[PDB]
DNA sequence: CAGATTGTGGATTGAG
DNA sequence: CTCAATCCACAATCTG
């Protein structure tokens, strides 16, 4: 356990995929654009990198894009989320010691970011 | 071609 | 109890 803002990754991944252009988004642009958009991993730890990598494949509501039919077993692939499959429970603001008290740092729950069309400060 | 990155998934940990 | 986070491993493509 390491010093991780207080969100799923499922919900981390799910807010970067749909704030995206084209709603699809290659590991390495999920990965710099859920570190800027919370900001809590520019320290010394890495394995932060791997759970994210971890949680596109272990999770059905991220989901491949072929590129080409012929090449089925091509990398580097945009993932897409399919909201409607979401758990809403998976996008509340997890309960850790940190979250005791001033939690009027973080918000309670990311649903209307992710699928209500609302802007993320 | 070696080294980096991606995709998968089996297994353990700490914490709720 | 349960489960997200983390670990570590392997397979295979991607890149220069």
């Amino acid at each position: 356990r390491y010093n991780k803002p207080p969100y799923s990754y499922l919900a981390m991944i799910a807010l970067v995929i749909q704030n995206s252009p084209e709603k699809r988004l290659k590991l390495s642009q999920i990965l710099k654009e859920v570190s800027t958009l919370f900001p809590f991993f520019n320290g010394d730890y890495m394995g932060w990198k791997d759970s994210i990598r971890h949680n596109l494949s272990s999770s059905d509501c991220f989901k491949k894009i072929l590129k080409d039919p012929g090449k089925p077993q091509a990398k580097g692939n945009f993932w897409t989320v399919d909201v409607s499959r979401i758990p809403l429970d998976a996008m509340k603001l997890q309960n850790t010691a940190l979250t005791r008290g001033g939690s009027d740092y973080f918000v309670q729950d990311l649903a209307p970011y992710i699928l209500h069309n609302y802007k993320y400060e």
